[PDB]
């Protein structure tokens, strides 16, 4: 989907997630933003596994 929502961010906190709509990230990793519309949760795609990434637990370093 994406929807004119291109961007990159860095894992600020090691998140393991649990739900299918979540995105597991490791403190110090890069992910591909998809939505970026919901501050609370920024939909992203990682390892053929897109879902929702925590903004607060991230850092735009790209």
């Amino acid at each position: 989907m994406d929807e004119t929502g291109k961007e990159l961010v860095l894992a600020l906190y090691d998140y393991q997630e649990k739900s299918p709509r979540e995105v597991t990230m490791k403190k110090g990793d890069i992910l591909t933003l998809l939505n970026s519309t919901n501050k609370d949760w920024w939909k992203v795609e990682v390892n053929d596994r897109q879902g929702f990434v925590p903004a607060a637990y991230v850092k735009k370093l790209d």
